[PDB]
Formats: structure tokens, sequence, C-alpha cells
């Protein structure tokens, strides 16, 4: 729990390691104190594999869907704990909850409105996913050609160009463990 845990989850140093599905996550459930099932599985999935413990999803799952008095400690309780337990398998099941990969995850239902689930690389406006990656210090040489794999539908290769612009078997678990690497 030294590195990841509930509360360095919400760090910059931890988060700016995050591809940007797991980002758009984030910033669903930091804004709104709740994410829609398939929301809730990919980051809650995300999350239990790269490293937070049973004990310190449940603090950050309860956490942020309780922020601002979005809903009572008590409704989390009969709503919503044990569905993060059973992801961890702390009620007993044995189903292989895996993390998802980014093929996994595109063949999920695609996001509606009020969904965070997904790959902004497809789900996105070219005009949302620009201003994304301004905010991420990318110039208009590069913003032109992510968009141009985004616009051949090949999103895995626009993240893997995003990994390379932002840096000195696609899986959102390997950006993140690729990235953290390069911290240390
Ligand atoms: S390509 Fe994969 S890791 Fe990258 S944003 Fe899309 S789903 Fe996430």
């Amino acid at each position: 729990d030294d590195e990841i845990n509930a509360q360095s989850v919400w760090s910059e140093e931890i988060s700016s390691n995050y591809p940007l599905c797991i980002k758009n996550l984030m910033e669903g459930l930091k804004k709104n104190h709740h994410l829609r099932y398939y929301g809730r599985q990919q980051l809650s999935l995300f999350l239990k594999g790269i490293g937070l413990s049973a004990d310190e999803a449940l603090k950050f799952w309860s956490e942020a869907f309780t922020r601002n008095g979005n809903m009572t400690m008590e409704k989390f309780n009969k709503e919503f704990r044990y569905s993060f337990r059973h992801n961890y398998g702390l009620e007993g099941n044995r189903i292989n909850y895996k993390p998802w990969d980014c093929h996994t995850i595109l063949s999920k239902p695609r996001p509606g409105r009020g969904d965070y689930h997904g790959c902004p690389f497809r789900d996105w406006s070219h005009e949302r996913l620009s201003a994304e990656l301004r905010s991420m210090k990318l110039t208009q040489a590069q913003i032109i050609s992510v968009l141009d794999s985004c616009q051949k539908g090949e999103y895995t290769i626009a993240c893997t160009k995003v990994f390379e612009m932002t840096h000195n078997i696609a899986h959102p678990n390997l950006y993140f463990e690729r990235s953290r690497q390069l911290q240390k």
C-alpha cells in the first residue's frame, strides 16, 4: 500500500501515468460522485490491476461515491458495497475478474449519455480530443497525427502515440506500468 492506495490514486504523480480512458473515468467519478456499471467495472478492475488492495478499494469507492453529500454511507453500503467486494472476490466468488484489455474495452457497448467507459480515442469528438491533448502539451502536428490514427480506427496506435509524445497486447494496465516505470 506504500505506493498504490486509496489516497495516492488521486495524486497527480500516480494519475499522470493513466491512459486517457482511465483519466476520463476518474474525471467522471470526481465530478459526478458515481459511475454507471460498465465504467464501475472498467475503472475498478484497472485499479485492482495496478495493485489497489481490497481494503484500499473499498475506501476509494465509498469515499468517492459519498463525496460532497452525493449519497449517504448507508446507501453506499446497501447499494454498491457488495458489487465492489464481488469484483475483489470478498464474498467468496471464483469468477475470473481480470483487468480489461483494450480489445475488451472497445468490444463493450459504446458509451451513451452519462457513460464514461470505453476508449476516448474512439468515443470523443476530435475537438474534445484536441483540447485534451493540448492540455497534455501536445502541439498541432502531434495532434493531427493522433487524430489521423483515430480517423483510421487505429485507437491503440493513437494511444501509443500519445504515450510516446508525452514521455521523454494493448492494455491500459500496460500503459500505466510502462509510464510508472519511467518515473523510477
Ligand atoms: S487505446 Fe486502450 S488504454 Fe488507450 S485510451 Fe483506448 S482503451 Fe484506454
